[PDB]
């Protein structure tokens, strides 16, 4: 029993780590087979930072002024693009603890692992959830850009996020492996800020639901509520609509437990509306929202990889 | 910026994780050198679990007895020994994989990262401290018995924790890698539970400096306190006596931040008088006490292994 913010086993990630350094700026890069993945922005001075013409910059580019570091091995840059606002490097060599992998775009309110890399080295891992506002509450230092963020599904590692910039009100903000960024940010130093965020109704639910099979039940209550009555209650808090599909994602917890959603909807309705008086659930003195279903079934059912 | 629940890169403990099975019983083992380590218990029956004489129990086993999986591939017994509630097996192969590591038994209050592992195969990383009453507040399902906990300085593992069994109470109970609990506690199934808890005070003040660093300042009040005032209202609140030894290992954040250790306790002061009134600190209604002031320093300066 228990419970904990719990992240993915990160070494099929650490042995993909390398640093990129251009000019004066280094930062990490993602090396699978023979290609290093790392944010454009390492090609930017600090004269660029405004507006940076990325397509100009990459011109005045040669191979040799791209040094890639694999721990202290030099790997040789043979090739260079640019594909939306990720840096592709070939490289001479293969990394050979390449994983099975692909890269996935995730959407809001799902949950990822981090592993926060200074300089090609692993500093720490974390987990988080793509807030519905597309920014990562993370905690990142400067030189932390091209970390990654990833799952693991049994032996292969879905690539979600590569860090690209934190914003002025202290989220993060970055892109799919890809290049595209989640919500409408861009790399360049400007004026950007997020979205009001809203708290990930479903997630909420899914962690009442592992309190309850940790044995703390105390905000179950006698009632029950329609679907369309949640969702005007809670809409006032500022949560997410749930939607059928979220019921139906939740099935596996109601199952476990016998506690029928829209029941747990009924218990959260009121916890809303009351607060929870001074007592706790799982610890938290606050609601928590950055566990989705499967990270519950997960966590409560021993699933490895 | 930012602040997170932060766990060591696991890859280094990853590589030594393997599967012992003794008849019915699984469980997880750490393989270093030619070595495997895991709780004895793995020889107890569903017979024996009241008042189990290992001694007895080890003498009718075989090397071959022992059942060790790296993976798919099997690993060959060679000799077997018990070192207080730790079995040690020799096996036939060296790890390839074994870090530069060493044993040791932290501190009440020190913190470690937990790779919670279920027939020898890795599912999660999470932080974790060591309570004043000898238990920690993991995550762990059956099987989980022989997932490790550790440290990282530079290039060495310190491994510190190896679990084995879950008390009454949910919280969870374990030894040092030779084999000694931390606390009080038996691998037997007999009644035991642990001591009053009591909060980490260091641990609470370095969050708040971590705060400070991140911006979220508004519970800074104008007044200090002596040493000897303040232990006597943390006293009341089931805080522990904070030392000088304590004041001393948070010079780092004070010097960092500009507040004085004294300064910030006059302020902790008035939060656990005073309550939160609604407010947050760096996202939660409650005060933490599972970050170490080594723990705030390396988030929030970087450091990389
Ligand atoms: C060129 C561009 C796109 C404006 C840029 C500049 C700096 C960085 N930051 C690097 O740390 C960094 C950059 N290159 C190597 N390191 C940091 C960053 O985002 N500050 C932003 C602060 C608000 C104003 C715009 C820049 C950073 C800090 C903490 C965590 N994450 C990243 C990222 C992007
Ligand atoms: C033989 C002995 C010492 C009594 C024992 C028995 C079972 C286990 N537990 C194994 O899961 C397990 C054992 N062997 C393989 N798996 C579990 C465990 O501690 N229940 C205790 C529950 C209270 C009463 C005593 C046993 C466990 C569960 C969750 C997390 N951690 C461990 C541990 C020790």
């Amino acid at each position: 029993s228990g419970f904990r913010k719990m992240a993915f086993p990160s070494g099929k990630v650490e042995g993909c780590m390398v640093q990129v350094t251009c000019g004066t700026t280094t930062l990490n890069g993602l090396w699978l087979d023979d290609v290093v993945y790392c944010p454009r922005h390492v090609i930017c001075t600090s004269e660029d930072m405004l507006n940076p013409n990325y397509e100009d910059l990459l011109i005045r580019k040669s191979n040799h002024n791209f040094l890639v570091q694999a721990g202290n091995v030099q790997l040789r840059v043979i090739g260079h693009s640019m594909q939306n606002c990720v840096l592709k490097l070939k490289v001479d060599t293969a990394n050979p603890k390449t994983p099975k992998y692909k890269f996935v775009r995730i959407q809001p309110g799902q949950t990822f692992s981090v592993l926060a890399c200074y300089n090609g080295s692993p500093s720490g891992v974390y987990q988080c959830a793509m807030r519905p506002n597309f920014t990562i509450k993370g905690s990142f230092l400067n030189g932390s850009c091209g970390s990654v963020g990833f799952n693991i599904d049994y032996d292969c590692v879905s690539f979600c996020y590569m860090h690209h910039m934190e914003l002025p009100t202290g989220v993060h903000a970055g892109t799919d492996l890809e290049g595209n960024f989640y919500g409408p940010f861009v790399d360049r130093q400007t004026a950007q800020a997020a979205g009001t965020d809203t708290t990930i109704t479903v997630n909420v639910l899914a962690w009442l639901y592992a309190a309850v099979i940790n044995g703390d039940r105390w905000f179950l209550n006698r009632f029950t509520t329609t679907l369309n009555d949640f969702n005007l209650v809670a809409m006032k808090y500022n949560y997410e609509p749930l939607t059928q599909d979220h019921v139906d994602i939740l099935g596996p917890l109601s199952a476990q437990t016998g506690i029928a959603v829209l029941d747990m909807c009924a218990s959260l309705k009121e916890l809303l509306q009351n607060g929870m008086n001074g007592r706790t659930i799982l610890g938290s003195a606050l609601l928590e929202d950055e566990f989705t279903p499967f990270d519950v079934v997960r966590q409560c059912s021993g699933v490895t990889f």
